[PDB]
């Protein structure tokens, strides 16, 4: 039998509702997810880290001169400086006093570190959607499963066959660009391979962590080596990766909305409290007892002993009963104004049960459902004492709830007084013109 | 859970209360004054005998 709903994306709330199939006592579904998971498509662009400057050996040419030439290194430089008179520990290295030329390089690679300490780059697109959920229907305690929420996978939970809509919204918190460095990801509009700037993000930018083809973009500027002295001195502008790190700011990890959590195996955001989601379960017929062979309940009474509209349960009502079989009842209310925390009760020849409930209403009124039969609750609700808690709140409010009795006396006074008295201005107004037509006839 | 009150300033009568918890049955309290004790900050000014 084909039960369809739409329940909130809501972690930890259960959705919960009767299947109602002709001919058969209704079968409670309770129908919880575990969490929810928006996975984007990604596609890693490049790999950014710490830089580092290699210098290999200076080339002292004495009483002659040399000349550079390019070489395929990052960020490579070559200058020949040309009269020079360097010393060492064995005295002046070169006879000529003039006649003397040091060729300098240098050139960037990748840092040791940047086999662990580096970010990633990643293009983001859509992607798929899953959730786990929890499952339970009539007398088959809790089951579950990983499903896709696309609304044409089916998924077996206990011998029922669930298929989840998609999300009534295509919300993600990812831009269409994201940086993975440790275990947060940054909405950071990073620029293109190739692009990068000197002292910036992207100044060392590399496709992978192991690849041989390294664009590196710094103001690397060979130096003069100081007069006496043999070295490679160089200027650079300090790397744009560990600037980054100091200014990267918050992350999407702290300023997700709507509670999202972010994971990065693979990326997704997790328990998002975005929209809805369309549901259709089809529970097994064997679940299903026909109405002649299930208890019937009459003459119920519903009355409320306690309530305070807290976000949990703060609603205590008892239900008198009379019943046939003395057998066991699935409990449920349809209406949004209360949630129910039993889901049935035993029931005996006759007698009285109690149940729990949280509500946002001041005033209470909502329909139980005894299986086969229902009753109508009314009571009124004290405030909550605790400014803040720490859960959740189990129910919806609506735009009415927070109206009391005495408030709609007064909305009801105000609409009842205007109305009534514009009325009777249009009353008079329709008689004395009546009166006049017959002052004339 | 804290309950507050005002009682009689009188020893030997009982204050009572029903502690009215939401969602738990009333708690019984019972508060009674032993003594009362106004010590006020005095300073010797002379000793005469
Ligand atoms: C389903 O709900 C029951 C409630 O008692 C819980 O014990 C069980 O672990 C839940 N399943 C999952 C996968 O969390």
């Amino acid at each position: 039998y084909e039960h369809t709903a739409v329940m909130p994306n809501k972690v930890g709330i259960p959705y919960k509702a009767l299947v109602e199939r002709p001919g058969y006592a209704p079968v409670h579904l309770q129908i919880q997810l575990v969490n929810t998971r928006i996975i984007p498509s990604t596609n890693l662009e490049y790999i950014t880290c710490k830089y580092k400057t290699k210098v290999p050996s200076p080339v002292v040419k004495c009483c002659g001169a040399t000349q550079c030439t390019s070489k395929p290194h990052p960020d490579y430089q070559c200058q020949v400086f040309s009269g020079v008179y360097p010393f060492m520990y064995g005295g002046a290295y070169c006879f000529c006093d003039t006649e003397n030329t040091q060729m300098s390089e240098a050139y960037v690679e990748r840092s040791e570190e940047c086999s662990i300490d580096h970010a990633k780059a990643y293009k983001v697109h859509t992607g798929t959607v899953q959730a786990m959920v929890n499952i339970t229907y009539g007398s088959v305690s809790w089951r579950s499963a990983d499903v896709y929420v696309n609304g044409e996978t089916p998924a077996k939970i206990g011998d029922a066959k669930l298929i989840i809509g998609p999300l009534s919204s295509a919300w993600s918190p990812f831009d269409n660009k994201v940086v993975v460095y440790g275990h947060e990801v940054y909405n950071y509009d990073f620029p293109e391979y190739g692009t990068g700037k000197a002292g910036s993000f992207g100044d060392l930018q590399s496709r992978t962590s192991t690849s041989n083809d390294l664009y590196a973009n710094t103001n690397l500027k060979l130096q003069r080596p100081q007069a006496g002295i043999v070295h490679t001195p160089f200027t650079q502008v300090p790397s744009g990766f560990e600037r980054w790190k100091k200014d990267k700011g918050a992350p999407l990890n702290d300023v997700a909305p709507f509670g999202c959590s972010i994971a990065l195996e693979p990326l997704r955001a997790e328990n998002c409290a975005v929209g809805s989601i369309p549901i259709s379960i089809d529970i097994p017929d064997a679940a299903f007892t026909r109405i002649s062979e299930t208890p019937t309940v009459s003459d119920l009474e519903c009355k409320i002993t306690e309530c305070t509209y807290a976000f949990d349960f703060g609603g205590i009502a008892t239900v008198a009963y009379k019943s046939s079989k003395a057998g066991n009842c699935p409990i449920h209310s349809p209406s949004g104004v209360a949630v129910i925390k039993e889901n049935d009760v035993t029931l005996a020849e006759s007698g009285s049960f109690t149940f729990h409930f949280s509500t946002a209403n001041i005033h209470p009124a909502f329909k139980l459902q005894v299986c086969t039969s229902a009753v109508t609750c009314k009571g009124d609700c004290k405030p909550p004492k605790d400014h803040i808690v720490d859960y959740a709140a189990q129910h919806t409010e609506s735009f009415t709830s927070a109206i009391s009795a005495t408030a709609w006396s007064w909305i009801k006074v105000l609409v009842g007084g205007t109305s009534a008295f514009i009325v009777l201005g249009l009353i008079a107004t329709a008689v004395v013109a009546l009166v006049l037509f017959f002052h004339r006839h």
